[PDB]
């Protein structure tokens, strides 16, 4: 019915706002990225600081794991992405081509491609092994807020401050569908559901929506949080109860029942906007991270 997430660890070390937290697919790590130009690796279960990964010349707005938990990709204001070997901490490739800040990134499930979105209004598709840019999509007419592959890798969903949500054919780069075709409000985050049938989208009017991709129709709307300014990550929680999880500009983590749309819990503790949340792949564990008045990551655990 409702979860009982409670604060277990607070992870300190970043010196500017945290921008993104992500659990490794094998469950043992949390990665965090920050405006302080650093990636940090933490033990997922005990919050134990593991290492700092450094090399970007300006702040990092997103980081993402490969399917095998061995690689990270980061998106930076230095206009590049970097692919990192987590074990060594070494930068394997620097992905050059965007002409403005890189804001968002993800691997495909095969982990042979990286997709990126930028303030230059484009979506780029990159070959992981060579670091070459395979395609540049003129996807949007304002900064790109999120990019995500579906479960079989054949689709990319993108969102932008231009108000659009578009779905792209990975193989050809051509647009399959414009899911949201408004010019306002900004679409500040999007992500496929784990089975690839639905799309979770945030708009900067304090709204999250669950869309049916195939039918192009809105199935659920989630409200009650504060989101009018920042591109805040949102998540499907699937290890226990089926929830939607999101940060909020009132410094709380919100948890909703996916089916009934009722708020089931609000997690209090951060002292700034909760910009990023992540859900552990096998345990009922949430990671949350906050902006510059706070700069910490918090690990929360639930019995269900
Ligand atoms: C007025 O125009 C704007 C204002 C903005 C406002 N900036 C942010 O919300 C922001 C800044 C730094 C971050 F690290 C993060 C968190 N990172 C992240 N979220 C989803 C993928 N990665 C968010 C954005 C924008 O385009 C994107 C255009």
């Amino acid at each position: 019915v409702k979860p009982n997430y409670a604060l277990k660890f607070t992870l300190a070390g970043h010196t500017k706002a945290v921008s993104s937290v992500k659990f490794s697919p094998n469950g043992e790590w949390l990665a965090s990225s920050s405006a302080d130009k650093l990636i940090k690796i933490w033990g997922a279960y005990d919050g134990k600081f593991e290492k700092t990964i450094s090399g970007h010349k300006l702040g990092i707005s997103d980081v993402a794991w490969s399917s095998d938990s061995n690689l990270l990709v980061s998106a930076s204001d230095d206009k590049t992405l970097k692919i990192w070997d987590v074990s060594s901490g070494k930068c394997l490739k620097t992905l050059k081509g965007h002409s403005n800040y890189v804001f968002c990134c993800n691997f495909n499930p095969q982990s042979n491609l990286i997709v990126s979105g930028s303030f230059d209004e484009s979506v780029r598709i990159w070959d992981v092994k060579t670091g070459k840019c395979l395609k540049t999509l003129p996807a949007h007419s304002d900064p790109v807020s999120a990019v995500h592959f579906n479960r079989d890798g054949s689709l990319i969903v993108s969102s932008s401050y231009d108000g659009l949500c578009r779905i792209w054919d990975t193989a050809s780069g051509q647009c399959l569908k414009t899911l949201i075709d408004d010019d306002n409000p900004p679409v500040s985050f999007v992500k496929f559901s784990p089975n690839g049938k639905y799309i979770l989208a945030a708009t900067l009017d304090n709204t999250l929506k669950l869309w049916d991709y195939s039918k192009g129709k809105c199935l659920k709307t989630y409200t009650g949080h504060k989101n009018e300014k920042y591109c805040i990550f949102a998540n499907f929680s699937v290890t226990g109860g089926k929830w939607i999880v999101s940060g909020s500009e009132d410094n709380l983590v919100y948890i909703w029942n996916l089916q009934t749309k009722e708020i089931v819990q609000k997690l209090q503790g951060h002292t700034d906007v909760v910009i990023s949340t992540a859900c552990h792949p096998t345990e009922n564990i949430i990671a949350s991270a906050a902006l510059e008045n706070d700069k910490t990551i918090k690990l929360w655990k639930s019995d269900c």
